[PDB]
């Protein structure tokens, strides 16, 4: 049969949801809704994925990914898959701080997607990815 | 047949040096396999180790599916228990906190064993599936 649970989105090996009616959450609350799917938040590993999770969110709105920082700028996968700088897509000027320590992908107007460091606490939207079948 | 055209049988599993795709980084290898319904080599013997080194090319370095997910803690990507005491590391390895994933590789007069590598590098590899 199909490869996705219903309404997900197939790319490279992965299944994508954004999930519309869970409002926003804290990225531990978000990470908790990826779970009770079989999920994940997403993990980006390349600039097809980067351009593929973008593709499917809406402009207007800022999303958590699965990257944490586990200690002073020591970005960590929520799968524990290695975390390469050379590919990444941080905006302009982030990350910014040591205090945040979670990170969302939000569209800069004039420029496009890329990656924000932020405080866990605050609620934003989210991205969930699974193995397909 | 028990495995797709040009994949390689050994026991319950096929086997695959992937050649469209080439060198690659340990992520992007992974993928690769993945989208194959496969996944980097995890070897859980001598007689799956001797296989996999027996079809590569001595002159390469090939990505297996092992690697450091925090501090010297090694994970197999199909989740299956790493076992220190059935590891072909090469003498010396794992050398470096910040090498967290493993290649194979023939060192000259020894043969075949591990070697922990920056993820970032790009290397050959190998591809793992159940046969059917
Ligand atoms: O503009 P707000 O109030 O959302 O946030 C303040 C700005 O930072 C935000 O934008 C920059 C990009 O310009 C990002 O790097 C950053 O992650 C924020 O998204 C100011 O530029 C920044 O100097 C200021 O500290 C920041 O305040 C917010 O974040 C603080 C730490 O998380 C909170 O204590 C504060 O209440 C507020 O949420
Ligand atoms: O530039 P290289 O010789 O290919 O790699 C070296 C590496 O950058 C440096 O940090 C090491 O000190 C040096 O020995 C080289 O390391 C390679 O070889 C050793 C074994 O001899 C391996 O353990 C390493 O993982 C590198 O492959
Ligand atoms: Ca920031
Ligand atoms: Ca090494």
């Amino acid at each position: 049969g199909s490869m996705c649970p219903k309404d997900w989105k197939l790319f490279g090996s992965h299944c994508y949801l954004v999930p519309t009616v869970f409002s926003s959450a804290s990225w531990n609350k978000s990470e908790e809704n990826c779970s009770r799917m079989g999920a994940h938040l997403v993990v980006i590993h390349s600039q097809e994925e980067q351009d593929f999770i973008t593709g499917i969110l809406d402009i207007h709105a800022a999303y958590f990914i699965g990257l944490w920082d586990t200690g002073h700028r020591q970005w960590q996968w929520v799968d524990q898959t290695p975390y390469e700088e050379s590919v990444t897509f941080w905006h302009n000027g982030e990350p910014s701080s040591d205090n945040e320590k979670c990170v969302t992908v939000y569209y800069r107007r004039n420029i496009g997607w890329g990656w924000n460091d932020i405080s866990c606490n605050l609620k934003q939207k989210s991205v969930c990815q699974m193995k397909k079948i």
